[PDB]
């Protein structure tokens, strides 16, 4: 159960005044990102579709680095002789790894301004 | 037939004007928990959706008070033997304690101010 294109103009029409990792850009993508369930894939789409490369390149950077902590310390469901976490969460048996990472995609997300 | 984004996005856009405790957000809240019937789980994303962080938290020494209240009066299908209400309302078969729990979750929200 996929978004579909009338879910992500919602999304990006509700919140097109507000700047990135504002409380109110952070609740509607907090409960987007809650509420389908998804894996990288769809949150790299959906953060092509709302900001610019410029905006998608700082999030890369800080997701970067948030994941590397993460799993540096090692993660409960995390084992890396089998593929970078980005491949892993994309494994709909891995569903810890895919809630890891939509919490570090979403806090990456709100610490830009 | 748990909400999905077109109604909580409603439901926000209707909820914009008004501040939490007003005549207007109340009667929104209560229409939509008793016509989707939600549990704890929705309840909270609802909230977390709505508000800023910090009613959300006075939203919740509220409802732990008229919890604690409640518990310690008694409620008619409340067995602690399993787990707090909070935990009671998310199976779906306790009717009661899932009902008794949205109550108080308005009651709650319309006490703030």
């Amino acid at each position: 159960r996929p978004w579909q294109m009338k879910d992500l103009q919602a999304i990006k029409q509700e919140v097109s005044q507000a700047a990135p990792g504002s409380p109110q850009f952070m609740q509607t993508i907090r409960l987007a990102v809650q509420q389908f369930d998804p894996t990288a894939k769809d949150l790299q789409d959906l953060l092509q579709y709302l900001c610019s490369s410029l905006v998608a390149s700082l999030h890369h950077q800080q997701l970067d680095s948030l994941i590397s902590e993460a799993e540096t310390r090692g993660i409960t469901g995390y084992n890396p002789l089998a593929g970078p976490l980005r491949v892993q969460a994309n494994n709909p048996q891995q569903q810890g790894l895919r809630r890891e990472y939509q919490q570090l995609w979403l806090a990456a997300f709100a610490a830009l301004p």
